[PDB]
């Protein structure tokens, strides 16, 4: 199984988000980190069950979270492109060293011991300090990385601190959730319900009558 | 205060919104609802504190869950758009008769011992029943009236069970949180945190020292 | 299984109860949900595992509460003995529409989505717009069904607030509760322990070896 | 402030609930705990706050338990009356020792380091030592007062395992909800509500227009 | 399977830290429970599983625990040393009557009714009618003996509150988990992961590949 | 106030237990971070309230801990003392940047968006690529330092998973506790209690009477 859309154009969106960034710290720090991890990150899922583990998953998913921080951005005149853009792409990065790879995924030592968010911390700071940036951008795309699952008991370290972090969180579990959400609502008859899924807090949907 | 749209600009959208509607079942009860409540919706506020505390607060809580829920189902074409609006539309409905009204906010007794969602789901039934309709939208509307605080420790009876009452949870709190959050950060400088707020579960927030 | 008891001596019982009901608000809303409910009253089962499972099983249940309740109110002349028998009679009404019948119990779509809670609310509301009655007394009976299961994470939108409701909540999970636990060591030798049932917060009981 | 019932005749209904018990251990352990117990069973409080916290009140609580055990026994028949009986008398009486006397109400250092649970499991023990009873009356009693509270968050060693240890819970529980309940609706006008309650978990409570 | 340190020298061991002790009164009192429950205390373990499930366990327990109690006390001056070896030595005594024996280990009705906790409480303050003790030693000894396990939901009557009750649950806790965690790892290759097991919260734990 | 020891002996000694080291990874590691934050790490406290406030308390803090690793790896010789020598000194150095100075202790932006977990698994990523050294012994002390707080709810990212990180949470534990509660003891006469402090669960402790 595949994503819909194919790879490069996904490819090719994503740089065109970095191309219209306006702050030259945030798209030289994000065009870096997506250089450089490129083929792993179109090619890595984002998770080994129960969301976006089809090959490419992770691509789809950066994309649609985009599109939809798009939209929620262009609502919310107070948010910050920039910011938000760097970190909906980075903040599932990590996962690229987490997981094995797009065939029999399984968690390595690195990503089960450490997990992806201080994996990718580190690299964000390890890039900030190659390309000679010191200054406090750095800092908050760190805490957005940090701080997107939301809570403790999730694997957040600390509660989000900014809007941003905020607005990264949601979309994070609205789009995670749609996906599994729709792809548990496929092979349904309407007017019956669905199998009892596991990710969302063990609950049973139904498929009203009238959806064709 | 007053909110930054006026008011008649906000029933003409939401009327516009009405007359979007493609299903006749739903778009009667919800045209019937907003008509025979409509002084009360577009003047009593949405909440007692913390969010929405403003005079037609609940006009401009409505009007930008309509706006936000038309970017997510323009985003994503598995969701209907019918059953979202008027869930969007019906879920604080009721808070026209918890409140007194836009001066001395209080719960009245009624608001108090019931709450704002089964006061909505037995005026929702009346209203099926005076209309002549038992078509299973009324039973969808009622669940999601029912659950869109999401969960059970926050007022809801139940867990959500359908597509647009996860929807109708996460584009609550998203409204909500970025505008209790908005009204936080308005009187922080740059550098500084905010005051620690309270239904935000007990945080501060820092403004980044880039954002003029 | 049947009930020990034989079903028209129940029906007599519970109209006894009414008869001495001294509130004519009181009493004509009850009687009027009473015998328009009347079948599947007397037939349909109070839940669909662990406890009241059999038929006629409501019955039993709504007359045993009343025997307790007015064995409570007898000893503490401090509560209302008309609000406390409606609330005992009403509060597990709903069961005739969430369940399916006394043959193949399951849960109907109303049912699921909705709960019994939220459905009796509006019946009741509706019996009360149609008896032409619409004094506070509805609303105390209300309040009544709302929180008879007593904490939102067993499904009450709101705590109890009134004296009646508590008592309800009591007498409710103590007559479950006796049952379930005189169900679970009616084939235990004395010195012998019962099996872990789930509803008793997965406990086990010991008989002690003096009971013959 | 004093118990409405003057001290001596409860102290007779207490001897003749001893008298009607019918097994021998029970009745001759049970008389004499109360018996060398008497004078500071009948005087001590039975808390320092929220509840029964008057002089005679501990006594005040094991009537009223006595009767409204006398009422559940009498309804449902497989309970052990004698036990029932000797579990309500002898669950609070730790706080003879707990407490430092019926003016200016203390923890004492035994108390307040064991517990009034842990003090009567030993008292219980060394009176059947004494009256060489060795029986397994005195094991099921001490269960009766280890678990006497329910739940390990409210002070139980252990959750009840024998169907007169859920009713000693209940029973107190009711008892002690009553007093407080009807002490705090003593001084609010009808159609007004009451003091924020501490230990009903933080609750408001109406008094209905109609109770007079 | 016996422990790796044979039974004689173990009990010469805890002899030898009796003679230490410089309080009168808890040394008289923990040689003479030693004295009595000696051969079930050579002999049971000291649970049923997931921790000392072999014969003469609960010896190697309580060995390792003074040793490391020696360790601790010998670092902090402050703590007082006859007392936290009295409560080291007493804390799993009262599993001599809640097991059954080395062979066939299940729970007996007093140890799954009660516990070891209260049933140790009863057995210390007899010990201290017996030997003539009237002394706050053994309310301070009952009171180590009664919060051994820390928490509420773990067993523990009370929340520890003088300092070697705190240091008897570390202690109690670092010592049963390394037994259990030593175990684990036993049978797992560098490089590998171990079993799941149920008492470390339902965790996995990595064997560095540089351990030989 | 200052420590008890003056500072040049602690930075002695813990330079001593870096010379005893035998992994050469891990000794060049130490040293380097420790050489690197020299004055800061000999200067700081090591929070801001209730433990080790006070000037020059992270060293004495990581001074009791070696001393108290070093009598556990004695006693239990399966543990590896190099390993966890290291992850005692470096799990509270993140606090050199965390915190303001020993003068007027403030949270800065960085530690307090970020945590001093997050700061020092960078440091330690940068002090390996800086010294050449890509072996497994970073990726466990990065573990060490990220689950020393050992729950998700206190700040730990993820479990602990390796030997050495339950025992590092453990001596952390016992070290902070005993510091505050050997404070909070200093000024309460035998046989009175002591004041609730906060972090301990908002206990109160007792000085037994035979304490001098
Ligand atoms: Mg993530
Ligand atoms: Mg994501
Ligand atoms: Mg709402
Ligand atoms: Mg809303
Ligand atoms: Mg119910
Ligand atoms: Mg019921
Ligand atoms: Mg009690
Ligand atoms: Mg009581
Ligand atoms: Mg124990
Ligand atoms: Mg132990
Ligand atoms: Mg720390
Ligand atoms: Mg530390």
């Amino acid at each position: 199984e595949t994503a819909p859309i194919p790879k490069n154009e996904m490819m090719d969106t994503i740089t065109q988000y970095i191309f219209e960034m306006k702050n030259p710290n945030i798209q030289r720090i994000t065009r870096f980190l997506v250089k450089k991890h490129e083929a792993e990150f179109m090619d890595y899922p984002a998770a080994t069950k129960n969301h976006h583990e089809f090959v490419s998953g992770l691509a789809y998913h950066v994309v649609s979270m985009l599109n939809l921080a798009k939209a929620i951005a262009d609502l919310y005149p107070s948010l910050d492109r920039d910011l938000l853009y760097a970190g909906v792409i980075l903040h599932d990065l990590g996962k690229v060293k987490e997981l094995s790879g797009p065939v029999s995924t399984s968690y390595t030592v690195e990503g089960n011991l450490l997990g992806h968010i201080s994996i990718m911390v580190t690299e964000l700071s390890k890039a900030a300090e190659e390309l000679q940036i010191d200054s406090e951008e750095v800092l908050i795309l760190q805490h957005l990385i940090l701080s997107h699952h939301g809570k403790a008991e999730w694997g957040s370290p600390k509660p989000p601190m900014v809007k941003e972090a905020e607005i990264l969180h949601y979309i994070d579990n609205l789009d995670a959730k749609m996906n599994m959400m729709d792809r548990a609502l496929e092979r349904v008859k309407p007017g019956e319900y669905t199998e009892r899924v596991f990710a969302l807090e063990n609950r049973s949907f139904y498929k009203p009558t009238f959806h064709k």
